[PDB]
């Protein structure tokens, strides 16, 4: 009975908001007003992006900014909660671009993360641009953190959350409570950076919005989807760097929780998150794309899937080559890399020689260019439909996506999501999960319930033999075995009670 999350991203650049305007999509292509009152009932966040953290060590807008013409770009979300009470505007501090690991600002979250006096300095100016622009709450889109940072990162997660909470009570806002939030990485990679903290990173949050799409691009070696639900055995596998991580586990609990190679998909992800103790499924929120990853070069034979391609990895695009048949906005862009939902829709309608393929085992869509040799993977209303169910099977905290400006001009994918999970007509219990592969890790946090006999002290147990014990089903990893479960490293806790 509580609602799920739909966590939209809305992002406009410094020159728009510089020069906003309602009234000229050549100038601003998504104003505030394309998000109309139905779109603002089918929210529960917007997350307006990105803010900056600047030398001063401080959370900022971008210094071109012209700030009146953000806070009234500012205004207009926060005038939508007028349609939805349940509403928050929250701002992102971050992004790929200010804070990957080359990133223009990368060393400022570093610095500003990395003692209690800067963690001090930089959680009061988050807390002061929330209130100071009629914010709702506060998203962190470092990617990623790492190595030492990550002790850092936590301590400035748990001064924000205390911050927040001081100024819920300011403000009498029991009832919609200031929110902390961060995009989390959705892939084991990235994931591994922090992994071993996981509980720590998560505690001080309202939601971990995972990034469980970007899972294949032009950096890979095969072209691959994207945002695969689970797995496809045709498709490629990957080293489980979770494995690695500094979690002290035993070669039992690490085998087990870590298959590798594995497939790299939504599913994995989530997974890899329940598996940790104090990580609990609703403050998982699962991560969508509404935009495609295209690919060229590729051979025929699986529909584009799987193969070979040609596509430059490098930034920016490096010719004005825009391959991307049909894709206007790319043209505008100068990059036929991505293009918005939006922007299929048309390119498969028009005539421009794409096939819109299925795949039945990762529950996702995708575009082949056969004449071309093209190859683009994205999400849109059907493959929401095994998320949604995902979603609601698994009990995650709901679904967020980027971004906002990328769904068609009716919202048809947002009201897909709003529909899937709160519309009293829609059924999906019959809606088959099909047979991909499933990501079978267990860890601490996410034990089957299992019986077994009772452990009885004098009996010698044989390796593989199951028994109940304080709570617990054990296994032996070896035999025989007369020693109490947990009291050695003979028993490999397998399962809980009850
Ligand atoms: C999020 C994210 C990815 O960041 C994209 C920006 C880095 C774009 O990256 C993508 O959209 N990637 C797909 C989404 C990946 N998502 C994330 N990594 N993180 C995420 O979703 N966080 C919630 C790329 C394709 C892009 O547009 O770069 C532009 C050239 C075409 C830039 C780099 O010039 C770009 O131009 C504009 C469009 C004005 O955006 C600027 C930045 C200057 C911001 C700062 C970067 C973003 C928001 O467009
Ligand atoms: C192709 C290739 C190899 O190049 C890798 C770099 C391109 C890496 O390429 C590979 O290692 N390729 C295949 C082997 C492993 N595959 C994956 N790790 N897949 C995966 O994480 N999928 C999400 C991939 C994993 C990567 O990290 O790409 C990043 C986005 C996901 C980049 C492209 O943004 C990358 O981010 C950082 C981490 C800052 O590194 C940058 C570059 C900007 C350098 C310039 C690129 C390399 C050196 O990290
Ligand atoms: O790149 P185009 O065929 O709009
Ligand atoms: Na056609």
């Amino acid at each position: 009975s509580t609602r799920k999350a739909v966590i939209g991203y809305y992002f406009i650049p410094t020159n728009q908001i510089n020069n906003y305007t309602e009234t000229d999509t050549s100038v601003v292509p998504f104003p505030v007003s394309n998000i109309t009152p139905a779109k603002a009932k089918q929210l529960t966040h917007i997350n307006f992006s990105f803010l900056d953290i600047n030398s001063n060590l401080e959370c900022a807008w971008d210094p071109a900014t012209n700030d009146a013409k953000a806070r009234d770009v500012v205004n207009r979300l926060t005038a939508l909660k007028a349609h939805n009470p349940s509403l928050r505007i929250m701002f992102s501090i971050g992004g790929w671009y200010y804070s990957n690991d080359l990133g223009v600002s990368h060393a400022n979250y570093v610095n500003a993360v990395k003692t209690p006096a800067a963690r001090t300095k930089f959680a009061q100016s988050c807390v002061r641009i929330m209130k100071d622009y009629g914010f709702d709450g506060v998203d962190i889109d470092w990617e990623y953190p790492q190595a030492a940072e990550v002790d850092g990162f936590i301590a400035a997660l748990q001064e924000i959350r205390t911050l927040l909470n001081q100024q819920t009570i300011a403000d009498g806002r029991q009832a919609l409570p200031y929110q902390l939030t961060i995009a989390g990485a959705g892939g084991a990679f990235f994931l591994s950076r922090y992994y071993s903290k996981l509980a720590q990173i998560v505690a001080p949050l309202d939601y971990i919005n995972l990034m469980t799409y970007d899972l294949a691009g032009p950096w890979e070696k095969i072209t691959n989807h994207q945002a695969a639900l689970f797995g496809d055995a045709a498709g490629p596998t990957f080293y489980n760097a979770l494995r690695e991580a500094n979690l002290g586990w035993s070669w039992e609990e690490l085998t087990r929780a870590f298959p590798s190679p594995f497939s790299l998909t939504v599913d994995a992800a989530v997974q890899q998150h329940l598996m940790m103790e104090g990580v609990p499924s609703a403050k998982i929120v699962m991560g969508v794309p509404f935009y495609g990853r295209a690919f060229k070069g590729v051979s025929g034979g699986n529909g584009g899937q799987y193969s070979s391609h040609s596509t430059p990895g490098e930034d920016p695009y490096p010719n004005a080559d825009y391959w991307l048949v049909g894709c206007d906005e790319c043209v505008r862009d100068k990059d036929p890399r991505i293009a918005s939902y939006r922007q299929l829709e048309q390119m498969l309608q028009g005539n421009y020689g794409y096939q819109r393929l299925w795949n039945d085992k990762t529950k996702t869509p995708y575009l082949y260019h056969a004449q071309n040799g093209l190859f683009v993977t994205y999400d849109d209303a059907e493959s929401f439909k095994y998320k949604a169910k995902y979603i609601k099977q698994q009990q995650l905290g709901g679904v967020m996506f980027w971004h906002l400006g990328q769904d068609n001009r009716n919202g048809d994918l947002l009201a897909a999501l709003d529909r899937y999970f709160n519309a009293a007509d829609y059924d999906d219990s019959q809606l088959d999960m099909g047979t991909g592969l499933r990501y079978t890790g267990v860890g601490p946090g996410n034990l089957p319930i299992m019986t077994a006999p009772a452990y009885v002290p004098g009996t010698t147990y044989a390796q593989g033999a199951l028994v109940s014990y304080q709570g617990y089903v054990w296994q032996t990893k070896w035999g025989y075995i007369t020693s109490a479960p947990g009291s050695d490293s003979a028993w490999l806790k397998v399962g809980r009670l009850a």
